[PDB]
């Protein structure tokens, strides 16, 4: 479970600040509402897929969890890699997702809770 500023710093080190034009506060806001900053978060979807990790990346498209029929593994990783204390796999897969044409609208919590808001508040006070 990251602190806000700790996660901001880790995301910046791993290349998310202004990635595909999304400022760091967007990514921190998305992680807050997707996972509560918890790398171990998992949530099953209605359709049988599961969302994994700090950015709740979905097994329907992005990772293999062994139990999501007809799904793809576009990030080429086990979904468990998205639960690690090390956010590298989540960041690298999120870079692919955000590049795929719909930007951060892929993250429902971002669209509904971060988009259009003062996202820079999420990085206030942080040494990065
Ligand atoms: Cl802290
Ligand atoms: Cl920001
Ligand atoms: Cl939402
Ligand atoms: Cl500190
Ligand atoms: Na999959």
């Amino acid at each position: 479970v990251f602190g806000r500023c700790e996660l901001a710093a880790a995301m910046k080190r791993h290349g998310l600040d202004n990635y595909r034009g999304y400022s760091l506060g967007n990514w921190v806001c998305a992680a807050k509402f997707e996972s509560n900053f918890n790398t171990q978060a998992t949530n099953r979807n209605t359709d049988g897929s599961t969302d994994y990790g700090i950015l709740q990346i979905n097994s329907r498209w992005w990772c293999n969890d062994g139990r999501t029929p007809g799904s793809r593994n576009l990030c080429n990783i086990p979904c468990s890699a998205l639960l690690s204390s090390d956010i590298t796999a989540s960041v690298n897969c999120a870079k692919k997702i955000v590049s795929d044409g719909n930007g951060m609208n892929a993250w429902v919590a971002w669209r509904n809770r971060c988009k259009g808001t003062d996202v820079q508040a999420w990085i206030r006070g942080c040494r990065l």
